[PDB]
């Protein structure tokens, strides 16, 4: 069963969640994919976070931009852990989307990763990080992934152009 | 009866939220101050938001500090006219509340105010603004109340220390 | 009769304000449209804010991008509520034209929207909702464009593409 | 056993990372607290990260003040999820603290709160949170302690001094 | 006669502006000093700077804090060169102030200074130095003025405390 | 003979600087144009500003991008008065021009104009008004320049398409 | 032999980072270039940093973007001077960059250069300097290059169109 | 002999650049202290910098607040390295010196520090990691330096007060 939702305000968000469905796709973690807004569709927003312990979600990922209200009202609603990533905003770059999510005050956290795709895929991996505490085998395939990451690097220690 | 309503975020946010309310002690408009939370009371802030119509209020005023959601959740959920002020936040000194309330994308909007207890005065005064359109009596206590401010400063244009 | 102006520093001004426009296009609502410079035009602006109310108007949304004076120069002439867009500027990305608009001392409110389209779009939607407080048809014509916009979010959970 | 290390780059961290130590005092969490410098304890930073696994933690609170490079190298050493709490610096009042621990690049996650003593706390719900999923007991603490705030501010609506 | 006026938008400027003032006082330089506000007195500004050419101003000195609409407006309305001193606000810390005089659109200038204090001083010296393009006493006390400040750097060369 | 200089710090400055010169042949002001380094010629910049006064020069127009040191170091060297025109830079969008350009301290003065093409117009028509102060012939043009402006705005006071 | 080494986080730095190069070319410097990611190869970086003052450097440039580990983790490692250029990155024009690099506390520092391309031949120039001070060869060219720098702003004073 | 001089704009700066002056007392490494500015003593600085490497100097510190250009300048003039020290202003908290400081275009660098007295100290650092590329005798007491802080962190690993 999918034990991570990413939802995101907007359908123009995907641009930037897709990133994050990648990181799953790699790592065989079941997830779930929806368009929730807290502004456009409040109603929803509560009924799925009310739900999202019951069904069966133990990280829910949470996108928006601008005045990104999204990510604070799942975790204002559930004890679910949730992780927010700032989508680029056309005039501020995701600063707003930043500072929307980021500075929320003591008693209703949000872990917040980078701006823009960056972080979506890292907002994926930090949920397979914590999935990985209790499933052996993700933990292995996240291990793999980013010893397979580090000796790309390693492989290939000269950036220009070949001799 | 009541006809706006000045919510926010915490009580801590009366140091600045005190400066709306009295402006309407100044202008004798009833008005109903509370606090609700979309944080800590995302229940209340939904069923605030349902019945503000119904409760008579044509005006809210709502402020907020940091990642502020209170104006925006509560437009997301009400026709009634939202006014927005950001309170200044320790590290940011408001900048993350600012935009956090004005950046609302298409389809919700939340009139927003200066920074601080300046933009609480100025909620206030824009909410009696919006009710003086159909309140001869309201109209007439503004206008007196801005001459007197013009004529302070007419009858006052040295700065300087007295001869 | 026409109860809002939506007025402008400059012609160019036009892309952003344009989707106000929109907004009241599709809810039926009769509004003015005028170039108006606090900068160029000072004379036109005072003639123009000192007759706004005997003109008919009920909200002014004024647009302006840079040093943004226009609607807090309206403002100070005027008890008719001002509306203020930040118009994107190519340096700053509207944050001039924010800080401008947004930050008016006690005494002379602008109720400011976002930076750009979504913001001039939010100024008509705002400016409706404060009409539709004593017009019953407009209201409800409101009511519908809300809902319209909830049910295609509604109908569309899935941001990827077609199975 | 303790399954959460609260680490910081300076013993002056202290002041801010306490409110995280405070939550899980509450909560009744065991943790570890510890001085962790990327920058003036190198070697160590490397072996308590390479041995966070071993050590049994299962979530890691890393603060830091300035260019805060400790929860992203913590993160580059380790599978264990890392959270970051900016501290607020002098000068730019934790803005940088900020960008220099959220940036992260792809690959290497670190789940981030809000400038100061409010995501110290946080960061501490969050890893309680997390700890939660499959810890029945502390997920009812947190749920007391979640209604218990809840409760605090639906039994004090009326901010303004007793009648 | 008076060649230079010194405005401010509000009596809490003249802590700042005094600095422009002090200038004068040292370079004997006739100047008037008033409280005009485009905000609180609006039709005041527009005759102000209507009369500025027939009352013998040559440089116009504006402060003003916050969104600063006074030095634009001032300048829309006279030929006469206007400088802009942005007041340290509280929030913003004079960012709005220096983005809401500095960013003037093509066709209006106003020529800005420092943030602060050190601005309105500058702006007293800058007058000052526009001044003395034409009047050769006042040329000589600037030149002894400039003189005098880099003589007392260069006679005290070593900032730690006496042997 | 030429009461005006136009420096820069860069040919590529030019494409901005462009704008001050057109300024001066529609208001047929002689005006000197050149590129002069504070960073990559600085003996050349200290002659210029050395015999500035000397060569008849009245004002001083300087334009330089990034750590603009230009125009500050033109005033520290000349008692002409300078005007400061920040270049757009690539990464701060001439943020860090207008901070290094406006933010001089108490004593050597530099009136600054916007960021960029409409800071170098604003620069050349603020130039000619205080040429104007003294040259009866100018300041004519000038009002006609401004009227000009004015009436193109006021005879298009539509902005739409036409009919 | 090689006594700088340019180290940058990612290839894609290589794009920004080969203007270091270039500098060396021209200057005639031998130099090393490798990517080395504190995030990515944490044990590379670790003796890399080790090993640089028995490899011979005297000076070490480091490039990286975002949150821009890499410089100051190399300066923790190693007594040879670093040198630290922030990489523009998407979001944040290399404000992210900077802030990661330049605000190093007490006891570990990195000298930053400008944000961008300017920044990594500025680098470059710098470590060229620092070694001319033990090289009179090297000392020789670089006054060489200076000089050519200066003579190409000399000779063409003028930015406009030929005749 | 003095192989290191620190200067900086005003005997003001002096509370920041202590710091750097502290590092040398510490590390025994005689250098040289001086009031030049930039700006108030335009003439010294250029013949401070013109002569430095005929004085003995092999790398220049260079402290200054606002627009700061004196490090920049220095630079300019001189071969010597110069590392720049951006000192805290009181409006713009050092972010204004920060930005004329770093972003120096190609051709004339300036390894610049952190904001205020922990990049001060740095500066000093860094210099005397310069000169211990060739002073075995201070590799040696940098090294011990190093160390003792080091030491300092890990043999005080809880932060919290004596049990
Ligand atoms: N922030 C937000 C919320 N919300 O916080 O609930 N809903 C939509 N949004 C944002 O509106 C922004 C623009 O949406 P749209 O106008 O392109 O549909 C998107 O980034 C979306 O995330
Ligand atoms: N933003 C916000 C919300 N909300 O947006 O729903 N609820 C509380 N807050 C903010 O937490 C900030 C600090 O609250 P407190 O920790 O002092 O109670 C206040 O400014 C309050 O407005
Ligand atoms: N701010 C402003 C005012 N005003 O505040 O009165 N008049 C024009 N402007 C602004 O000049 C900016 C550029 O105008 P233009 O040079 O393209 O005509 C526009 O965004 C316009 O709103
Ligand atoms: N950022 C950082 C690291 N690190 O990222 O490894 N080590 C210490 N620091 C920071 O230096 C700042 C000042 O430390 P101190 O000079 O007061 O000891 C602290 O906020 C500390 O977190
Ligand atoms: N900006 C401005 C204008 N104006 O631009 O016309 N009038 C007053 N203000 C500003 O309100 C700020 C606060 O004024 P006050 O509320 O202390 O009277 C002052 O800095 C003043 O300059
Ligand atoms: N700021 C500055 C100075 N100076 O302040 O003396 N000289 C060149 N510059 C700037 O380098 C920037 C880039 O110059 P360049 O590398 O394209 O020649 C230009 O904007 C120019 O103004
Ligand atoms: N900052 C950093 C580190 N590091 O600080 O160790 N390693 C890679 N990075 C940065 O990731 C950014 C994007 O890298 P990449 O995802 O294009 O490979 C680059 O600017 C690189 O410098
Ligand atoms: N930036 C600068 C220069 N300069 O760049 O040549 N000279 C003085 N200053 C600055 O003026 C600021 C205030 O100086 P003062 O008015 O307190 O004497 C100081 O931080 C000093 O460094």
């Amino acid at each position: 069963p999918a034990r991570v939702a990413i939802v995101m305000g907007s359908k123009s968000d995907w641009a930037t969640m897709q990133f994050a469905a990648e990181i799953f796709e790699i790592l065989n973690v079941p997830h779930h994919v929806e368009v929730v807004s807290a502004q456009r569709t409040p109603d929803k927003l509560f009924s799925f976070a009310e739900s999202a312990e019951e069904n069966g979600y133990q990280v829910i990922i949470a996108g928006a931009g601008g005045a990104a209200h999204l990510p604070g009202m799942i975790a204002a609603k559930t004890l679910v852990p949730v992780l927010g990533v700032p989508v680029q905003s056309a005039a501020l770059s995701g600063v707003d989307s930043l500072y929307s999510i980021v500075q929320m005050p003591r008693g209703i956290p949000v872990g917040t990763l980078a701006i823009g795709k960056a972080g979506a895929a890292n907002a994926a991996l930090l949920a397979a990080q914590i999935l990985a505490t209790h499933d052996k085998e993700l933990h292995q395939r996240l291990n793999d992934w980013r010893k397979a990451q580090t000796d790309e690097v390693l492989e290939n220690p000269d950036p220009r152009g070949a001799a």
